[PDB]
């Protein structure tokens, strides 16, 4: 899976690092880093976000962790700053996300890298399009999970240069994944319905179950980038 053991793995650190965790949320990405660096700044929109953040983090007693806010994007940091930037199910939110990976570009150091996790639009436009239009039915703030290819060139555009491009899939059970956004029951019932309609080329791609008129799980994919900007 494209859990936190993965990305570690991935990261390759090394121990003297200052690491940014773009769009920290529940502060999960900072919390695993920071034991391995010298350095965290956990960075989110707004200080609701940040308190809870840091009740997680601080709980699990990391104290070099300093909780900064403002947009991803427009960073408020100097060139230059970091040896690795982090965001991790977040950048799907944003609504312009070539400005946070140029943002990102900006505030790493030459030689740093920037590692992005985040749900995965495949190539094909209509399971692409029927895709997003069913994680935004589910959760009103996102914006939308791009292909891997739109990746790859906001990633070049930027300057980046793409070192490993992992990917995975995960199965999600529909009335859990429904439920952890809090979806009413009616928009529950009419979402399974829009999908359990839907053509058999589209319950391949997604290996839709649907049990008993309605719909079970769906497998979705997902990516971990490592991109360094270059020495």
């Amino acid at each position: 899976g494209s859990d936190l053991a993965k990305l570690m793995q991935i990261a390759a650190l090394k121990g003297n690092e200052e690491v940014l965790d773009v769009a920290t949320g529940g502060g999960h990405v900072a919390n695993a880093f920071a034991p391995f660096v010298k350095k965290v700044v956990a960075f989110d929109l707004t200080e609701d976000i940040l308190k809870v953040a840091r009740a997680f983090i601080e709980g699990n007693g990391h104290q070099q962790v300093e909780y900064v806010q403002g947009d991803a994007e427009q960073m408020p940091f100097t060139d230059e700053r970091f040896h690795i930037v982090t965001c991790r199910i977040a950048a799907h939110h944003f609504p312009n996300p070539a400005s946070f990976v140029s943002e990102a570009y900006r505030v790493l150091k030459k030689g740093g890298q920037l590692l992005l996790v985040d749900n995965s639009a495949p190539e094909n436009d209509a399971f692409d399009v029927f895709y997003n239009y069913v994680e935004k039915e589910r959760d009103y703030s996102h914006h939308r999970a791009w292909k891997k290819s739109d990746w790859l060139k906001m990633l070049e555009e930027a300057g980046f240069e793409l070192e490993e491009l992992h990917c995975f899939h995960k199965t999600f059970i529909f009335e859990d994944w429904c439920d952890r956004m809090n979806v009413t029951t009616e928009k529950k019932q009419e979402l399974s319905d829009f999908i359990k309609s839907k053509p058999t080329e589209y319950y391949q791609k997604f290996k839709i179950v649907v049990e008993d008129g309605r719909v079970y799980s769906f497998r979705g994919e997902s990516i971990l980038m490592k991109a360094r900007k270059p020495t």
